[PDB]
């Protein structure tokens, strides 16, 4: 059985808009979402649909780009680092659950390399 997805909104959290958060949504998330390998990462891992009955026994901090998109859009993140950490969690979850050399690991590695290229150009101020 799948867990509920990660929280994406909280009416009590303070909100702010920074140039880095705007770039994370309008550039970073947008670019990764369109990538040829993005589709397995566009929504929470559905262990029932995918027949992965051990997924949530191994992965205790699930994360995905659909969740990250919602967090950015809802102003859930206060610090750009929170969003960067969620992307890192997504990539590392793939490396944890799978094994070196698996196709899905190669795909995650390619998305991670593109992610690092884009966050290298995070704006200042
Ligand atoms: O949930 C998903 O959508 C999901 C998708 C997965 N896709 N695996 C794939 C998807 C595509 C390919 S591929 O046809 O493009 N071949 C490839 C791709 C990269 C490197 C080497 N070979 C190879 C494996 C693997 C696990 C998953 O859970």
């Amino acid at each position: 059985m799948n867990p509920p997805p990660p929280e994406t909104s909280n009416p009590n959290k303070p909100k702010r808009q920074t140039n880095q958060l705007q770039y994370l949504l309008r550039v970073v998330l947008k670019t990764l979402w369109k990538h040829q390998f993005a589709w397995p990462f566009q929504q929470p891992v559905d262990a029932v649909k995918l027949n992965l009955p051990d997924y949530y026994k191994i992965i205790k901090t699930p994360m995905d780009m659909g969740t990250i998109k919602k967090r950015l859009e809802n102003n859930y993140y206060w610090n750009a680092q929170e969003c960067i950490q969620d992307f890192n969690t997504m990539f590392t979850n793939c490396y944890i659950y799978n094994k070196p050399g698996d196709d899905i690991v190669l795909m995650a590695e390619a998305l991670e390399k593109l992610f690092l290229q884009k966050i290298n150009e995070l704006p200042t101020e």
